[PDB]
């Protein structure tokens, strides 16, 4: 009866956030314009919501533009405005930009990466040195702050059926649904499920490509062909990754769990095996030419109305 015990904060939580959004929906804090088109990717969960796979996609329908991610850099231990990748060129290391700024930059070797608290303060240092064409928040939902032509939502069938932080996962109300301009209803695969607002809306789908080698690069899946591989990741994803490698039909020799919080300092993996991890982990391993990653390419169902939407922000 644990997660009960923290409803009290929840509804106080929700007065806070609820009065935040007043504020911003009735013109009391200011909203800030950058001067090119910004897409933000969101979603209402403190879980993930399939945003890397998303954002993945979106690039790749951007891929005539000069694209600039505008990443909040959450974790890391330093801080103001940084510029983590030019369209591709690692500026930093990994510990420097923080993990999942770092991951989006190598998932995404034709854009720029920017980590800033401040999107906005990001979008301006972006402006300066890179001369981008667009933004991508890839986190933006709740960055009010911040002005976006193209407001898209990620909502999987879970989010539905939560609670507000800290009893449940959802950073924001439900009802806060209505500040989207579009939808992408995730977690098909495993939670496949259909979601009416009137809203444009668009079911995504992953779907099994190739390996990534530890320096990103695509390799065909068929080096695993008569081979036994090694398989590792962090404590947490231990479950999702050992299931995906099973239903990929996989041969996995071992399985190894290490902590979450692992920089992979110690790792020494055997010349002439084949190891497999996840992205996150990878890019604490570049170098070991026997470590690869899962590439999965990331498809929307009837996406036509989504290019229209984004088609007309760059006017
Ligand atoms: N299309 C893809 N190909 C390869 N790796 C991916 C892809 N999309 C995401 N990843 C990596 O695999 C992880 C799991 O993907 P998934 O979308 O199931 O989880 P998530 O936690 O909802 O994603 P995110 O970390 O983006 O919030 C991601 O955290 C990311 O590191």
């Amino acid at each position: 009866m644990l997660r009960s015990s923290l409803l009290p904060f929840s509804y106080l939580y929700e007065k806070i956030i609820n009065f935040r959004n007043t504020l911003y929906d009735k013109g009391f804090l200011k909203i800030k314009k950058l001067p090119v088109p910004v897409i933000s990717v969101g979603n209402l969960s403190v879980g993930g919501s399939g945003k890397t796979s998303f954002v993945m996609y979106l690039a790749d329908l951007l891929k005539d533009k000069r694209v600039c991610i505008l990443s909040r850099g959450y974790k890391r231990k330093s801080k103001g405005t940084l510029i983590v990748s030019e369209y591709g060129n690692l500026k930093v290391s990994w510990e420097e930009a923080g993990d999942e700024p770092y991951l989006m930059a190598k998932l995404l070797p034709h854009v720029s990466v920017v980590a800033s608290e401040d999107r906005y303060k990001g979008g301006l240092l972006a402006l300066e040195k890179l001369s981008p064409e667009v933004f991508i928040l890839d986190d933006g939902f709740q960055h009010r702050k911040l002005h976006r032509d193209l407001n898209i939502l990620l909502l999987k069938k879970k989010d539905l059926k939560d609670r507000l932080l800290p009893a449940g996962n959802l950073r924001e109300p439900l009802k806060e649904i209505r500040r989207a301009d579009a939808l992408v209803l995730t977690y098909q695969e495993v939670e496949p499920f259909e979601f009416f607002t009137g809203k444009p809306t668009f079911k995504m789908f992953r779907e099994f490509c190739c390996l990534l080698n530890s320096d990103f690069e695509e390799v065909p899946f068929d080096i695993l062909k008569e081979r036994e591989v090694i398989a590792f990741s962090g404590l947490g994803d231990n479950g999702q990754f050992r299931k995906v490698l099973k239903n990929l039909g996989i041969k996995v020799k071992e399985f190894m769990s290490f902590p979450d919080h692992y920089d992979y300092s110690d790792f020494t993996p055997e010349e002439g095996e084949i190891y497999l991890t996840t992205p996150k982990d990878l890019i604490k391993l570049q170098g070991y030419e026997n470590v690869f990653a899962l590439n999965f390419k990331v498809k929307l169902e009837r996406e036509e109305k989504l290019k229209k939407l984004i088609y007309r922000i760059f006017y």
